[PDB]
């Protein structure tokens, strides 16, 4: 009944960011659950002179 | 029955910023979440040389 | 009935930032959460020469 995963990572980011999320994982009935006014404004600025393998 | 991993990582990251979720993982029926006037404005530069393999 | 995991990492990071939740892992039914006014203002910057394996 084998199970072999062998994964072999060599994986980069400069910069990585998690999630920003209001609500997330609420698990039940008769809930309520509200997001009110918001305002995603933020910037991204990635500059590379050679991105990819070989 | 044999679970075989065998797992290698050689990754890299220059900066990593984990989550910044509002609400999150609350179980249970009747509850309530209320999420008011969230503003998301980060700035995020990354500049580099060269990235990737070889 | 052998589970091996066998993990070898040679991972790196320049800074690493852990998570900003508000309200997190909350069990009950009935209950009140409530998140009012957040604001992310961050500012992050990643410099690099090279960036990658070989």
């Amino acid at each position: 009944v084998q199970i072999i995963n062998k994964k072999l990572d060599l994986s980069n980011v400069q910069s990585k960011c998690g999630s920003k999320d209001n609500i997330k994982h609420v698990p039940g009935g008769g809930s309520v659950q509200i997001v009110y006014k918001p305002v995603d404004l933020s910037k991204v600025t990635s500059k590379c002179g050679s991105l990819g393998n070989i």
